[PDB]
């Protein structure tokens, strides 16, 4: 969320319960090349699935030999 | 039978993106006290969270191998 609404990433936010959950946990799905994340939280899960959608080549890496 | 239903399967569910995945696969989440099934499609996610209360006997699922 935030004072745009254009191209965030594909995830959705659905909320259900009010209930305690261990811990706000993240889990990520790969299949097919395809990422998916899940965020668990105590009021809801968001559920963002990723086709390396915003892999794109961005800042450009260049790790250090040695 | 009628226009008397206000059970069903208490699962939040939302379609998103149209790309063609792996396999419509589902991952159980147990954290705490808490189970949650998650629906990959190929237009959709299905986030179905289960604090122990859907618990109906059908379906009859044999984990498909995660």
């Amino acid at each position: 969320v935030g004072s745009e609404v254009s191209d965030k990433r594909t995830c959705v936010s659905l909320t259900t319960q009010r209930l305690p959950v261990s811990r706000i946990k993240t889990y990520t799905i790969t299949e097919g090349s395809l990422r998916c994340v899940i965020f668990i939280t105590k009021r809801g899960l968001k559920v963002c699935c990723d086709p390396q959608a915003t892999w794109v080549r961005d800042v450009v890496r260049s790790m250090d030999r040695k």
